[PDB]
């Protein structure tokens, strides 16, 4: 681990644990004792790029690095300021940001639960098609949220869902500066998700191609593994239609809506996040 330890200090804030770390950040459980509540700090960490140094700052792995470490940067901020726009129960909620120790941080609200890649590992038998329908509405409006401002998500998969222990979902991160660091390093399998992103986002974006990832969501909570790579698709569609696969105890309704949710080409999709919402009922 490349974290800083529990007992360390921003201030008012204190490091209680690191509760995630991936390649490109690490996530904190932390304490803010002047307001005396719990946060989560979120640390630009790309380990590829750089290393922890004896004073706990961040120091560059090679200077090669340095207009990538700083794109990444950049972006890991922008995207601060993207979640910063809302005020959503579903979506991250940002507290504060700053620049420290040769990164930077994200002071957020802090999440109880778990990640939805991780609840399907864990407690695959509590997904079932009754849990989906209370999912989705939820889910649905945060989307929707970050939709009707202009924007989309482009990153949506299991692993950056989360489920708190009341069951509601937050999105928690758009991989903003995973995949500028991928672009710009020609790490290709950095950027986009395979099975979770449509054929338009491999080179006409809209709510239609947040809407496919969230349909490969929902295939992979019913089946157990996304649809196939979207690329592969385009050539020779192997898909087979939840319909005709017909997974025990799932409705027809929610496996169509799937299913058209995954249409390969974006007009054949549902176009809004409503749009979708209504093939439920």
């Amino acid at each position: 681990s490349n974290s800083l330890p529990s007992g360390y200090r921003f201030n008012e804030f204190e490091i209680q644990e690191a509760i995630g770390e991936g390649g490109f950040g690490i996530v904190y459980r932390a304490y803010d004792h002047q307001l005396e509540r719990t946060i989560a700090i979120k640390e630009y960490m790309p380990t590829s790029l750089a290393k922890r140094n004896d004073d706990l700052s961040i120091g560059l792995r090679g200077e090669r690095f340095g207009k990538t470490f700083q794109a990444g940067l950049n972006s890991f901020i922008q995207e601060a300021r993207l979640l910063a726009r809302f005020s959503h129960p579903g979506l991250l909620h940002v507290l504060r940001f700053w620049e420290e120790n040769g990164t930077a941080y994200m002071g957020t609200q802090f999440y109880s639960g778990t990640t939805l890649k991780n609840l399907q590992a864990q407690q695959p038998e509590k997904i079932d098609e009754a849990w989906i329908r209370r999912l989705l509405p939820p889910l649905f409006s945060a989307i929707n949220t970050i939709h009707q401002e202009g924007y989309l998500h482009r990153d949506i998969s299991l692993d950056n869902i989360q489920i708190q222990e009341s069951q509601l979902p937050v999105l928690l991160d758009f991989g903003s500066a995973r995949k500028e660091i991928g672009n710009l390093s020609d790490e290709t399998e950095i950027v986009l998700k395979p099975g979770f992103a449509p054929i338009e986002q491999y080179t006409e974006q809209g709510p239609w191609t947040d809407i496919y990832a969230l349909g490969a969501v929902l295939h992979t909570l019913i089946v157990g593994s996304p649809p196939p790579v979207s690329v592969v698709r385009s050539i020779e569609d192997s898909y087979q239609p939840l319909t005709e696969r017909r997974p025990a105890g799932y409705s027809p309704e929610l496996l169509r809506t799937v299913d058209r949710a995954l249409a390969l080409k974006p007009e054949d999709r549902p176009q809004t996040i409503d749009e979708m919402a209504e093939l439920l009922e």
